[PDB]
């Protein structure tokens, strides 16, 4: 999911 590919990590962080 997201918080495993640090492309979407870095736009989603408070996300993750």
């Amino acid at each position: 999911g997201c918080c495993s590919l640090p492309p979407c990590a870095l736009s989603n962080p408070d996300y993750c």
